[PDB]
């Protein structure tokens, strides 16, 4: 009936997720603008200050989305 | 009930959009493919012949999608 996935995708590390098919956009938008706040992919497999596993794309992702819920983009609350 | 968030995207200008949740990747596409319409963004904020403001964005596509209704696209229309 529902479901949708999405992956968050860098470098070396991915992680995939499960997502309701009605809420699959909403999940599309905050992973796209996300994968944009990161500096350029490492094959070296780290960077100073960004990604260093992939507990980190989620932890990453989890602020990221709980951001934009506080921050004032009206009507997508 | 049905509302979904819908960009329009470029270089350095945006609009943001209210769609129905139903009618959400008719008006996807009609952005997705007039995003490709347009040259390469300039972060010089202008191009000869290209958006200028973001009165102009909404413009080229309410033309854009204005011209695939009296376009012969069938089952679509």
């Amino acid at each position: 009936q529902s479901l949708r996935p999405l992956v968050l995708t860098h470098g070396s590390l991915e992680f995939s997720f499960l997502v309701p098919t009605s809420l699959h956009f909403q999940a599309a938008q905050l992973k796209d603008s996300f994968l944009a706040t990161l500096p350029q992919p490492t094959e070296e497999l780290a960077q100073d200050d960004e990604p260093s596993s992939v507990v980190e794309l989620v932890a990453r992702y989890i602020a990221f989305v709980a951001h934009e819920v506080d921050e004032g983009d009206e009507d997508a609350h």
